[PDB]
Protein backbone atom coordinates (compact mmCIF):
# COMPACT_ATOMS: atom_id res chain seq x y z
CA UNK A 1 0.00 0.00 0.00
CA UNK A 2 0.95 3.51 -0.31
CA UNK A 3 0.57 4.45 3.16
CA UNK A 4 1.60 1.66 5.60
CA UNK A 5 1.77 0.98 9.15
CA UNK A 6 5.22 0.84 10.83
CA UNK A 7 6.29 3.45 8.03
CA UNK A 8 4.36 6.92 7.74
CA UNK A 9 2.47 5.60 11.10
CA UNK A 10 2.46 3.01 13.81
CA UNK A 11 -0.69 1.50 15.42
CA UNK A 12 -0.92 1.54 19.25
CA UNK A 13 -1.41 -1.73 20.89
CA UNK A 14 -3.27 -0.62 23.03
CA UNK A 15 -6.06 1.35 21.41
CA UNK A 16 -7.07 5.34 23.56
CA UNK A 17 -11.10 5.22 23.85
CA UNK A 18 -12.33 8.73 23.94
CA UNK A 19 -9.29 10.16 23.32
CA UNK A 20 -9.05 13.54 21.12
CA UNK A 21 -9.22 13.34 17.30
CA UNK A 22 -5.73 14.75 16.72
CA UNK A 23 -3.68 14.86 20.17
CA UNK A 24 -0.18 16.42 19.65
CA UNK A 25 2.40 16.46 22.31
CA UNK A 26 5.57 18.97 23.06
CA UNK A 27 7.77 20.03 25.09
CA UNK A 28 9.26 23.80 24.95
CA UNK A 29 12.65 21.94 25.85
CA UNK A 30 12.35 19.80 22.87
CA UNK A 31 14.28 20.73 19.76
CA UNK A 32 12.55 19.20 17.05
CA UNK A 33 9.11 21.27 19.05
CA UNK A 34 10.78 24.04 18.11
CA UNK A 35 11.34 22.95 15.04
CA UNK A 36 7.65 21.79 14.02
CA UNK A 37 6.81 24.92 15.73
CA UNK A 38 8.87 27.79 14.27
CA UNK A 39 9.99 26.25 10.91
CA UNK A 40 8.23 23.83 9.40
CA UNK A 41 4.30 25.55 11.63
CA UNK A 42 2.91 21.58 11.43
CA UNK A 43 0.49 22.31 13.40
CA UNK A 44 -0.94 24.71 11.04
CA UNK A 45 -0.27 22.80 8.14
CA UNK A 46 -2.24 19.98 9.44
CA UNK A 47 -5.35 21.54 10.48
CA UNK A 48 -5.45 23.25 7.09
CA UNK A 49 -6.29 19.50 5.85
CA UNK A 50 -8.30 18.28 8.24
CA UNK A 51 -12.04 17.63 7.40
CA UNK A 52 -14.69 20.01 8.69
CA UNK A 53 -15.77 19.15 12.11
CA UNK A 54 -12.48 18.09 13.74
CA UNK A 55 -10.72 19.61 16.97
CA UNK A 56 -6.67 19.80 17.30
CA UNK A 57 -5.28 19.23 21.01
CA UNK A 58 -2.37 20.55 21.86
CA UNK A 59 -0.78 19.19 25.51
CA UNK A 60 2.99 20.02 27.02
CA UNK A 61 4.66 17.42 29.12
CA UNK A 62 6.50 17.24 31.91
CA UNK A 63 9.26 14.11 31.00
CA UNK A 64 11.58 16.82 29.75
CA UNK A 65 13.79 20.16 31.81
CA UNK A 66 12.78 18.49 35.30
CA UNK A 67 11.42 21.14 37.85
CA UNK A 68 10.84 23.93 35.10
CA UNK A 69 9.37 21.53 32.81
CA UNK A 70 6.51 21.09 35.28
CA UNK A 71 6.20 24.50 35.58
CA UNK A 72 5.92 25.07 31.68
CA UNK A 73 3.26 22.38 31.27
CA UNK A 74 1.42 24.49 34.41
CA UNK A 75 1.71 27.69 32.50
CA UNK A 76 0.09 25.53 28.95
CA UNK A 77 -2.38 25.15 31.07
CA UNK A 78 -2.86 28.89 32.07
CA UNK A 79 -2.51 29.74 27.93
CA UNK A 80 -5.39 27.43 27.32
CA UNK A 81 -7.64 28.61 29.90
CA UNK A 82 -7.23 31.69 28.87
CA UNK A 83 -7.18 31.28 24.73
CA UNK A 84 -3.12 33.01 24.47
CA UNK A 85 -2.02 30.07 23.39
CA UNK A 86 -0.89 31.77 19.76
CA UNK A 87 0.74 34.98 21.83
CA UNK A 88 2.38 32.73 23.88
CA UNK A 89 4.43 29.80 21.87
CA UNK A 90 6.93 31.87 20.27
CA UNK A 91 7.98 33.52 23.36
CA UNK A 92 8.50 30.45 25.35
CA UNK A 93 9.96 28.58 22.58
CA UNK A 94 12.57 31.62 21.89
CA UNK A 95 13.05 31.89 25.70
CA UNK A 96 13.99 28.29 26.33
CA UNK A 97 16.12 27.57 23.62
CA UNK A 98 17.33 30.67 21.58
CA UNK A 99 17.96 33.32 24.27
CA UNK A 100 17.92 30.97 27.56
CA UNK A 101 16.08 33.76 29.14
CA UNK A 102 13.71 31.81 31.30
CA UNK A 103 15.02 30.06 34.12
CA UNK A 104 12.53 29.93 36.91
CA UNK A 105 8.20 30.67 37.17
CA UNK A 106 9.04 34.18 37.25
CA UNK A 107 10.72 33.80 34.05
CA UNK A 108 7.51 32.03 32.32
CA UNK A 109 5.10 34.62 33.83
CA UNK A 110 7.16 37.69 32.24
CA UNK A 111 6.97 36.31 28.55
CA UNK A 112 2.66 36.69 29.65
CA UNK A 113 3.07 39.66 30.98
CA UNK A 114 5.29 41.19 27.86
CA UNK A 115 2.54 39.42 25.68
CA UNK A 116 -0.08 41.45 27.19
CA UNK A 117 -1.87 39.22 29.80
CA UNK A 118 -2.18 41.19 33.14
CA UNK A 119 -0.04 40.33 35.88
CA UNK A 120 -3.72 39.38 38.50
CA UNK A 121 -5.35 37.79 35.52
CA UNK A 122 -2.11 35.52 35.24
CA UNK A 123 -2.11 34.82 38.91
CA UNK A 124 -4.89 34.03 39.28
CA UNK A 125 -5.20 31.22 36.28
CA UNK A 126 -2.20 30.12 37.49
CA UNK A 127 -3.79 29.09 41.17
CA UNK A 128 -7.12 28.24 40.02
CA UNK A 129 -8.47 24.60 40.01
CA UNK A 130 -9.71 24.98 36.31
CA UNK A 131 -5.92 25.19 35.18
CA UNK A 132 -5.26 22.01 38.16
CA UNK A 133 -7.66 19.74 36.01
CA UNK A 134 -6.32 21.06 32.93
CA UNK A 135 -2.53 19.96 34.11
CA UNK A 136 -4.06 17.03 34.72
CA UNK A 137 -5.89 16.30 31.50
CA UNK A 138 -2.11 17.05 29.95
CA UNK A 139 -0.77 14.60 32.24
CA UNK A 140 -2.91 11.81 31.73
CA UNK A 141 -3.51 12.12 28.27
CA UNK A 142 0.36 11.49 27.68
CA UNK A 143 -0.01 8.62 30.30
CA UNK A 144 -2.58 6.93 28.10
CA UNK A 145 -0.58 6.43 25.39
CA UNK A 146 3.21 5.26 26.60
CA UNK A 147 4.34 8.80 26.19
CA UNK A 148 8.48 9.18 25.99
CA UNK A 149 8.76 11.69 23.16
CA UNK A 150 8.12 14.51 21.73
CA UNK A 151 6.96 15.91 19.49
CA UNK A 152 4.03 13.34 19.16
CA UNK A 153 0.62 13.23 17.01
CA UNK A 154 -1.80 10.60 17.82
CA UNK A 155 -4.88 10.28 15.57
CA UNK A 156 -8.21 9.04 17.22
CA UNK A 157 -6.18 7.56 19.92
CA UNK A 158 -5.46 4.76 17.52
CA UNK A 159 -2.36 5.81 15.05
CA UNK A 160 0.92 7.59 15.66
CA UNK A 161 2.67 9.35 13.04
CA UNK A 162 5.83 8.43 12.38
CA UNK A 163 8.18 11.06 11.07
CA UNK A 164 11.38 9.16 11.18
CA UNK A 165 9.83 7.28 7.75
CA UNK A 166 9.04 10.70 5.45
CA UNK A 167 12.00 12.52 3.42
CA UNK A 168 13.53 15.34 5.01
CA UNK A 169 15.78 16.68 1.57
CA UNK A 170 12.89 19.24 1.55
CA UNK A 171 11.24 20.85 4.27
CA UNK A 172 7.81 21.76 2.17
CA UNK A 173 7.43 18.47 1.04
CA UNK A 174 8.47 16.61 4.81
CA UNK A 175 5.73 18.49 6.40
CA UNK A 176 2.75 17.93 3.06
CA UNK A 177 3.36 14.37 3.62
CA UNK A 178 3.19 14.52 7.30
CA UNK A 179 -0.05 16.39 7.13
CA UNK A 180 -1.55 14.40 4.13
CA UNK A 181 -0.57 11.56 6.52
CA UNK A 182 -2.95 12.89 9.20
CA UNK A 183 -5.64 13.47 6.87
CA UNK A 184 -5.56 9.47 5.46
CA UNK A 185 -5.37 8.83 9.18
CA UNK A 186 -8.21 10.75 10.19
CA UNK A 187 -10.29 9.60 7.30
CA UNK A 188 -9.35 5.83 8.30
Amino acid sequence: AQYEDGKQYTTLEKPVAGAPQVLEFFSFFCPHCYQFEEVLHISDNVKKKLPEGVKMTKYHVNFMGGDLGKDLTQAWAVAMALGVEDKVTVPLFEGVQKTQTIRSASDIRDVFINAGIKGEEYDAAWNSFVVKSLVAQQEKAAADVQLRGVPAMFVNGKYQLNPQGMDTSNMDVFVQQYADTVKYLSEK
